[PDB]
């Protein structure tokens, strides 16, 4: 399957170079996997989700996005124009208020719910969790990201927009999941993307057009943007059967586009997520 003139993110993490602009891609698109997106919430109501996303926690006094961060997350993982894995199952679970803050205890709860709630789901090929925030070092948030990871849930959290270390960042520094560095469509790291050992892959990050509440779309960057689209190839890569879950990370790491990003400091993983899509 061929998407035309797709969002530079999608049709970058189905080619070898950069500068194309179809999305490839195989047809199942994630069909029969599930995504939570960890998040601002999710306007399930938004045509481009087809019905296919829904809130299932709230922290708040309303499950409504009205930030609108976790809208854009939320299709960059499997939205019809804007998602990598367009058959997905998307959960929205709303630990951030509308101004895009929230308290660590609130995100830990977060993750400790969807550790339970996917038992209660029909997610056959398997679930992921995308969690594009982060703030200062936790062990207690980094345990809890381990706690979801453990449990069954591929984690694929942002590695942070400090320009900085992310081994100083939760739950960007916590070993057991997947950290997502942010790149942009000239193949550099994104001048504000976070680097590191603790990094596993890049995708994605600058200048990311996707869904937005009220129904509209609008262009945005940052790591957190790179995270749903590797959580969105997780789904994909999960529905075709080529990884699991515990090894979903490790798998795209090593089928990643290697060498292929400039200004990447030593130490950090030149590795950038890749479908591999032969049709
Ligand atoms: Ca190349
Ligand atoms: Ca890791």
């Amino acid at each position: 399957a061929a998407q035309t003139n797709a969002p530079w993110g999608l049709a970058r993490i189905s080619s070898t170079s950069p500068g194309t602009s179809t999305y490839y891609y195989d047809e199942s698109a994630g069909q029969g996997s599930c995504v939570y997106v960890i998040d601002t919430g999710i306007e399930a109501s938004h045509p481009e989700f087809e019905g296919r996303a829904q809130m299932v926690k709230t922290y708040y006094y309303s499950s409504r996005d009205g930030n609108g961060h976790g809208t854009h997350c939320a299709g960059t993982v499997g939205s019809r124009t804007y998602g990598v894995a367009k058959k997905t199952q998307l959960f929205g679970v709303k630990v951030l208020d509308d101004n895009g803050s929230g308290q660590y205890s609130t995100i830990i709860a977060g993750m400790d719910f969807v550790a339970s709630d996917k038992n209660n789901r029909n997610c056959p090929k398997g679930v992921v969790a995308s969690l594009s925030l982060g703030g200062g070092y936790s062990s207690s948030v980094n345990s809890a990201a381990a706690r979801l990871q453990s449990s069954g849930v591929m984690v694929a959290v942002a590695a942070g927009n400090n320009n900085a270390d992310a081994r100083n960042y939760s739950p960007a520094s916590e070993p057991s999941v997947c950290t997502v560095g942010a790149s942009d469509r000239y193949d550099r790291r994104s001048s504000f993307s976070n680097y590191g050992s603790v990094l596993d892959i890049f995708g994605p990050g600058t200048s990311i057009l996707s869904t937005w509440i009220g129904g509209s779309t609008r262009s945005i960057s940052g790591t957190s943007m790179a995270t749903p689209h590797v959580a969105g190839l997780a789904a994909y890569l999960m529905t075709l059967g080529k990884t699991t879950a515990a090894s979903a990370c490790r798998y795209i790491a090593d089928t990643a586009n290697k060498g292929d990003l400039s200004n990447i400091p030593f130490g950090t993983v030149n590795l950038l997520a890749y479908n591999n899509y032969q049709a």
